[PDB]
């Protein structure tokens, strides 16, 4: 309740006001393979969500009560899933319009060189997500359920499960006020999309036009199970 | 050249004769669920990779001079070229007009049976097989070209001058033969398509390691890790 209110406040504070939106670089008709500028932009757009998602998670009630190690581990493990889910929800797949958490608005063709195919899969997911007409409260719970989840190497797993359970109840409680099971149905498809992001970074690291910035690199390495 | 004879012997010994082709697992049509794979598809993918390295190892030991390079230079050349060699040899021996992959053991598998294990990569390899086939490279030239892919400059060679020496020798053996029967610049034009296909193979292994239905065999894994510049 106060939980839901807290989760909603943290969500809306973590993104641009419809008025803080910037179309000054938006182009509805532009025209090759990726160059260094496309790869820089890809890393820059990813990097732009790092501090924002960190500050969002600190405002999730209970999140600061977890061990610093479990905090860092949860953030690293969900970063990509969180970037995708939040971009999918904020974006306008009907116009092929990507809206980033800084307020930057770009057409798919303007990011497509950097992201590759993954951008199309993300837009497919955005359309699927948009179709379920998820309200902000539900999404504020969903996004937190993506963060506060079991990962390998948690010190206090029981406490993470506890807090997940609490957020899950706050969500069910709100939805009652199969629809739940279709919301929760989008967490595994989000993990599959996470995989494509790891594939793309792998590929970009191979190609090495521009190296990933240290923090993305660490997320990449620390999130490989092998 | 006695070298060319040696190079041809090693090439022809390193694959099936048109008689020892094995259709015991071939199915002209299977109905796969695409974009996914089971443990059986992934084990076979690794087994086909594994089997090609063992055959390519034995082929390279038959290249005159190759056995007298340092053990370290031998391993480094084999690792560095393995994927290019697997692709080039598979492209050359395969029948893309019948959608037929032919492996160095003699095993024949339809495009659709390889789709689950290999993904897209198998289709790009068939595109390359067609491109390669259309250049009408004879066995002697290909026996030299495959060796030139192996015996080449790489970072971390202990005796690079000796590798260049042996490269030079195999290069002359090739020129001498192309003049004898009488496309080279045209062959070199398809070297980026091959480099891309090497990238696609690293992408596929990456993905399969992520997925981890079955672990990669140690030797393929070491080639994967040692072959990533980072
Ligand atoms: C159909 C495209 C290529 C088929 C084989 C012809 C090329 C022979 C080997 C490459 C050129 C001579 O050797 C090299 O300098 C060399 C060797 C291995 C390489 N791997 C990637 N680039 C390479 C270049």
């Amino acid at each position: 309740a106060n939980l839901l209110t807290s989760l909603v406040r943290a969500h809306l504070d973590s993104g641009p006001s419809t008025a803080k939106l910037d179309y000054s670089k938006f182009q509805e008709l532009v025209l090759g393979k990726e160059d260094a500028g496309d790869v820089q932009q890809f890393y820059d757009l990813l990097s732009g969500s790092l501090e924002v998602i960190r500050k969002w998670a600190e405002k999730i009630p209970g999140f600061a009560e977890l061990s610093p190690a479990d905090q860092d581990l949860l953030l690293e493990s969900a970063f990509l899933e969180l970037f995708i889910l939040r971009l999918a929800y904020r974006s306008k797949p009907g116009e092929g319009k990507l809206i980033f958490c800084s307020g930057l608005v770009l057409h798919r063709l303007q990011c497509a060189r950097g992201f590759g195919d993954w951008i199309d899969s993300i837009l497919a997911f955005s359309r699927s997500l948009h179709s379920l007409l998820v309200d902000v409260p539900a999404f504020a719970c969903l996004s937190a359920l993506v963060l506060i989840t079991d990962r390998h190497g948690l010190q206090e797993p029981r406490r993470v499960e506890e807090l997940q359970n609490r957020i899950a109840s706050c969500l069910k409680e709100h939805v009652a006020a199969s629809c739940l099971s279709r919301l929760l149905g989008k967490l595994p498809e989000l993990r599959t999309l996470c995989t494509q992001g790891l594939q793309r970074i792998f590929y970009l690291k191979l190609e090495d036009l521009v190296p990933p910035p240290p923090i993305i690199d660490k997320i990449f390495m620390d999130t490989l199970p092998f």
